């Protein structure tokens, strides 16, 4: 999970949201009688009801992420 | 999993929404009388009602990202 | 998991939400009558109404992310 | 969980939000008539009704997050 | 966990938000008639109404972070 | 957990809330008829209604924090 | 306009409404640019979302009502 | 306009109603740029959201009711 | 407009409301620009949100009323 | 207006109201730039949340009530 | 306007309100740049929250009332 | 305006009230730049949070009332 990034030298942007009554779920995990329930996150999760990322990453920018699971 | 990027030297964006009565849902696990859930997140999960990416990745950007999962 | 950022040298952005009755749930685990309920977050998790990230990683930025999850 | 950063040398922003009746969920683990119930938290959390970030990391950041979790 | 950041040398931003009845969780663990529970925090929860961070690290930041759990 | 920073030489910020009824709540642990419940925290925690951070980390700043946690 | 009633002497009942967004008018006089906007009310006008008139008049009961309008 | 009632002599009632967003007019006169607006009222009016009526006039009533409206 | 009301001699009652965000309007005169708005009331308006009468006029009740309007 | 009542000789009542954000006019008489605004009131005009009347005229009760209006 | 009543001879009533934010007007007369404004009460004007009459008029009663309005 | 009550001759009531932030207004004259504002009130004007009358003339009463205006 090697991730680099590298930069060398030598606008109006608009959203608009109009809502009523908005009901967001993200990563859900219902369950009724059981014996295990794990919920691993090691990624990015974005919840909400106006997610807006905008003009991001200008320069050099690296996320390398790594998850795992062992079960034995 | 190796990522990389490198950048070397020498407009109006609308986004509009009108709603009522949304209902979002994302990654979502569900179950009944179980012995093993098991909800592993690693990548990337974006969730809402206006999920709005502009302009992003101006420059140099990695997004390198690992999952994995053993079971023995 | 190894992340690196480098940069060498030798408009408006408006975001609007109008909501009424807004429920937002992000990682949600929810059970009945279980044994083991773990929940293990080493990501990024952003929550809300209105998630907005503008103009984000101007210069060099890195996140690197490891988690980890060993059952025996 | 490496995580290196570097920069070497040699605009209005606008969010406004109008809510009423607003509820928000950050991480949940509920649970009834269990033995063992562990939250782990050990990446970065955000929770509200109006989570801004604008014009973040400027210079080098590094964000090297890792977690763990063993069970034997 | 090793982090770093290095840096070398040789605009209104408004946020807005109007509410009313508005209640906010964060990190929630809510059982019943369990044996063992417990809540391990090590990272970066940030919970309110108007979480705002703007114009973050303007020079060099290390935010590394490590978490563990073992149990037997 | 190791962090450095380091750096070597040689604006109107608006947050405004207005609100009423404001319930927050920040880690919350609710059980009842149990054997041992722990609340271990050792990051950051921040509660509040209008948590505001502005133009933080101007120069060096270093956050290394460790936890753990050890049950046999 | 003579009404007259006389009465000589020698069960569950159940409504229910379930709604939502539920807008009522009832007598309505809408206008623009006018000269003489008369509105004479002398009979009977319920207006409601649940009108309801139960086991009404068990006895002797009148409801002599009488209107006019003279223009000259 | 005479009205007369006479009596000589010699059971659940159930209303329910769930409403949420309920708006409701009774006699309206809305005008513009007008010169004379007369609104005369000498009846019975009701308004509401529940208007219940039960086991009304069990003896003897009467709701003799006159109005007039004279121009010249 | 004579009234009269005469009587010789020789039950569980339910109302229930559930309401949120109601809005309720009588009579209503509204007007821009005019040379003569009167409102004449002279019967019985009733105006609220859970309008109940139950069990009236047990005996003898008279609600004689009478209203005029005279112009010139 | 002649009103009389006459009697000669010779059960639980349950209202009940839950609301939240509940607004309320009874006779309202808006305007702008008028000569004459008259409102004149001789009946019975009731406002409220929970107008309730129970039980109301046991015996011999009038309500004899008279209005006028002269415009010369 | 002539009431008369006459009387010879030879149970659980409840009622629950239960609100928050309840905003109540009765007779309003609201205008701007007017000339003659006039409000005549001569009838009965009952406003509130929760107006309750019980059992009212449990022998004789009369509510006789006269209103007039002269303009010349 | 005659009234007269004549008798010869030879239960819990409960009213229960829960609120917080209620605002009632009786009878309103709001006017700006007007010449002549008059009220007069000669009947019955009743405001509050709670109005309640109950089990009220239970013998003989009389509430006979006159009001006049004479403009010229």
């Amino acid at each position: 999970v090697v991730a680099a990034a590298e930069k060398t030298k030598q606008g109006v942007l608009y959203v608009g949201s109009k809502t009523k009554e908005g009901v967001v779920h993200g990563v859900a995990t219902v369950a009724e009688k059981t014996k295990e329930q794990v919920t691993n996150v090691g990624g990015a999760v974005v919840t909400g009801v106006t997610a807006v990322a905008q003009k991001t990453v200008e320069g050099a920018g690296s996320i390398a992420a790594a998850t795992g699971f062992v079960k034995k």
